[PDB]
This record gives C-alpha cells, sequence and structure tokens, in this order.
C-alpha cells in the first residue's frame, strides 16, 4: 500500500494485479 505501485490489468477476465505476484487473483493468469 505504499511505493509498491505496477499492478497490472487482465486482458480476459478483466482484473488489476500486483507486480509482485505471478499470475491473476481472480482468474488465475499466467503473468506475462
Ligand atoms: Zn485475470
Amino acid at each position: 500500500g505504499h511505493m509498491v505501485i505496477g499492478t497490472w490489468d487482465c486482458d480476459t477476465c478483466l482484473v488489476q494485479n500486483k507486480p509482485e505476484a505471478i499470475k491473476c487473483v481472480a482468474c488465475e493468469t499466467p503473468k506475462p
């Protein structure tokens, strides 16, 4: 919640996620 921006938005389920993750947090999609 602090200087952690960079979240990526999905393109299949339409859901944002943290850049520290490996996949989506809604559809479980493989991060690019
Ligand atoms: Zn997704």
